[PDB]
Formats: C-alpha cells, structure tokens, sequence
C-alpha cells in the first residue's frame, strides 16, 4: 500500500479515491480507484476484504492524506463513525492507484 | 475533464453500471464498466455528483444520448420523478478504460 507516499492532492468523493501521483520514471499521472470494490461495512465498521460499503454509509471523507471516514449503519440499523487507513493496502503502482 | 463520449461507442446503462467500448490511446477498442453508485446520488429527485448510491432510490436507469443517464429518482415527498445527469461531466475513456 502507502500509496500516500507517492501521491498528493488526495481527496475522496462517494466511494471513489482520486489522487495525482508520481510515475516510475519521472512525471505525474491523476488516478483514481473505486474503493467501494475493497471495502465492506462491518456491522458499522469499514473493512478491508469485502465490498460494498457505500451502500449502507454516508458522509465519506478523506482524513488526513490516507484515512476514509464516514458514517455507516449498525445491522441493527444505527449510524456510528468509523475509519480506515487506506495506506493499508492503496498503493500507486507507476502513477496509478491499485489494491495490494 | 471527463468527456469519454469523445473516445466511446455502444455505451449503455443497466442499473448503475455504465458500460463502452473506448478506442485505446495507440489503437483498438477495449470494454470496461463503471458503476455509477459510486459517486452520484439522488438529492430529493435529483440525480447530482458529490454523493453516492442514488440507485436505492431510483429506477428506470437508461443512457440517453450519448451521456446522459436518465432515470426516475424519488423526492423526499417519495414520489418518482424524472432527472438526468450528464456522464461526460466526471466519466473519461483513459487508454480505454472508464475511470472517474
Ligand atoms: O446491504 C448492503 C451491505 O451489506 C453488508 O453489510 C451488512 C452489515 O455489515 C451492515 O451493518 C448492514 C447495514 O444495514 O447491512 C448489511 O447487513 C456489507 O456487504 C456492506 O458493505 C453493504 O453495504
Ligand atoms: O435512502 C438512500 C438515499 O439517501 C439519500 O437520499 C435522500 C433524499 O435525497 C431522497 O430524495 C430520498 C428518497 O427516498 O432518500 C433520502 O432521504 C441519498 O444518499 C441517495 O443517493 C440515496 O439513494
């Protein structure tokens, strides 16, 4: 991942990761990564090894330069806040966002 | 600057996936999907960007034109209403693949 390192102007919108990142061999490219493929909601929580969070989330937000925020319901059907560190397992792979 | 009409050809909608076909970059076509869940929402009857998952609430998705998606999304009055968004606002062919 750590894509974070490689890549700046980072920003989220929905479920969708875009970023403006450097390639192997000199300039810079503008990616972005649908990260609602990688990520599921847990009981409330975002979770790596599932899919389909942005169903059942709302408010997602960029936090700092790598952490996806947002608000997702409980199975009993409560909103609570939760985060993921997208560095986990976002890299930038020549200039584009790929899931290691 | 979005825009992939410009590079793609026999698009079409089902749900909240767009499909095409792209000329690549060098030459020759590939097909790719993008699922539109991911960044656009209904805001009370209105499809708009900046949100995400409008397909809970709508129905009746089709491509109008070349980029349009057009459906029927409910308002908060839960009455369905007719609303169009312009793909080519976000949606770009990149070497022939959708991308946000
Ligand atoms: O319904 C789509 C939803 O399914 C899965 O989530 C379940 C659970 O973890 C959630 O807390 C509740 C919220 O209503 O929904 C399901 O029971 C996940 O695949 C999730 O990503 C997805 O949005
Ligand atoms: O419930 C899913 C729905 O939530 C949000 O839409 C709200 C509003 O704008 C709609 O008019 C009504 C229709 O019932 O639903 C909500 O109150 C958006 O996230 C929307 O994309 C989503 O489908």
């Amino acid at each position: 991942g750590n894509f974070s390192q490689a890549c700046y102007n980072s920003a989220i919108q929905g479920s969708v990761l875009t970023s403006t990142c450097i390639r192997t061999n000199g300039g810079y490219n503008t990616s972005s990564y649908d990260l609602n493929s990688v990520i599921e909601n847990v009981d409330g929580s975002l979770k790596w090894q599932g899919s389909n969070f942005i169903e059942t989330c709302r408010n997602t937000q960029l936090a700092g330069s790598s952490e996806l925020a947002a608000e997702c319901k409980t199975r009993a059907q409560q909103f609570v806040s939760t985060k993921i560190n997208l560095d986990d397992h976002i890299a930038a792979i020549d200039g584009t966002l790929k899931y290691e």
